[PDB]
């Protein structure tokens, strides 16, 4: 996968940022068309870390989760995507709320198809929120920045170690542990963030004081005109025990089931 | 408005056919001479659709836009126009391959300037094609068939509903939102044809393939000895997010600079 810089065509305008660089808009001149490509570019460890992102990446194919189309060494390092062509969910809904709450569950939906195929393939996420959910269409979410994640160990159930303390479920806080259970904490707060239209997660709260909420067994409330069962099942994701807690396969069962209905009998 | 048929005189041949009617060629006895007109005759509510379309060409005035003489109420039906002594874009490149990537460029500059007008004017085309474009001469183009135009409120920025899928932009497939910014996704179309000497848009494909290609993020490739840059513009063109995708003040402003260049 290390791809030919005479077929790749950059816009001179970014649709990113990070401490690894800019990402940029390109084109591929793929097969016998042309594939449109959001391409990471590295302005060390950096590279190594690009590295990472681009096996994490390699690894995992599945509609709901960004395709990785190759590597490019030329005047800097690029990793070349499968451009999310109307960008991060978060900025999404803030500026389109006349995304209808059917809209809605359909895009959290895919976000627990691509999860519970994360979770099938014995990965961590350990960044999946609002802002790292790019959207292809209006209908076709997919998941995104795969710079924490991390490829476990066959005898191994959970991780342990920057610090996005409102996604991160209590075990990850006190313990450092993170497992597919964690990013079902997180999905939680992301479900959350959706009903929300991309409001931040507790709002002004410090990461102390959202480690202290939780304790005291208080939770965000449902925002504005999100469907009891939706406001349900995001209880479910914060539980505080991590064994009682659902995996993904359960939480996208609970996503796939309240779909089918809403459609059909709504 | 109003044209005299004892001024009109028809020819035999036509230019070309439709549901509307047939498009005979013909001379007007104009101020002190005679001018070459394209007559437009009806074969119900026709009769106010191709009013619709005389319509559109009334309040439109500029060089890229095929100018209106009037209307003739004699034998059937005739929508009077300046005729564009060459005809359509794609069967005349198709017809001549020895046009050269400067003349190319000069055409369809003129068909972006003609559109940065009906964007300025607050209209949109609906149904701009290399097969839309007429030209007077190998060097002077004309945005022709206003038959799908429509003419936006002074407070909407798009309109919403004959349905050529190749030309149109996905916020159209989808949700049926036309407005100047669709009309840059089919000029980018109309690029593409110009630069592919006449070749049609993803042949072989049906409307749901094309839609199907076009959010897997691909589009149609660099038709062989196409300048680059202006491969470059019709990627700008062809972009998915409208808010995102540029104008015609934008898409006239990189060919008048291209072309400026160019030439010099
Ligand atoms: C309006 C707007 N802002 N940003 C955008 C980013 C995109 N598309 C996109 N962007 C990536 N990286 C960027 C940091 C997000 C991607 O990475 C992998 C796919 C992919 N697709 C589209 C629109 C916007
Ligand atoms: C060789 C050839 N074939 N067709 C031609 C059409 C023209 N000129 C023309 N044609 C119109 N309509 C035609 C159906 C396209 C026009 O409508 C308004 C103006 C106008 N000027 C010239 C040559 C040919």
């Amino acid at each position: 996968v290390y791809l030919d810089r005479k077929l790749l065509t950059l816009e001179d305008k970014e649709l990113g940022s990070g401490n690894f660089g800019t990402v940029k808009k390109g084109y591929y001149q793929m097969k016998k068309v042309v594939k449109t490509v959001a391409v990471k570019i590295l302005k060390p460890a950096l590279k190594d870390e690009l590295l990472a992102e681009a096996n994490v990446m390699q690894q995992l194919d599945n509609p709901y989760i960004v395709r990785m189309i190759g590597i490019c060494e030329a005047e800097s390092w690029m990793l070349v995507m499968e451009m999310a062509e109307l960008g991060p969910l978060n900025k999404y809904l803030q500026q389109n709320r006349h995304v209808k709450d059917k809209n809605i569950i359909e895009l959290v939906h895919q976000v627990s198809m691509g999860m519970k195929y994360l979770e099938e393939s014995n990965f961590v996420h350990r960044d999946l929120a609002a802002r790292n959910v790019l959207l292809v269409t209006q209908h076709y979410a997919k998941i995104s920045d795969f710079g924490l994640s991390k490829a476990l160990r066959a005898d191994e159930n959970y991780y342990k170690a920057k610090w996005p303390v409102k996604w991160y479920a209590p075990e990850c806080i006190n313990y450092y542990k993170f497992s597919s259970k964690s990013d079902v904490w997180s999905f939680g707060v992301l479900m959350w963030e959706a009903f929300s239209y991309g409001q931040k997660p507790y709002r002004g709260m410090k990461g102390s004081e959202v480690t202290a909420m939780l304790e005291k067994g208080e939770r965000m409330g449902c925002p504005a005109g999100c469907p009891r069962e939706m406001y349900d099942l995001m209880n479910l994701c914060w539980t505080y025990d991590v064994e009682n807690r659902p995996g993904f396969a359960a939480v996208e069962l609970r996503l796939r089931n309240y779909y089918y209905d809403v459609v059909n009998e709504g």
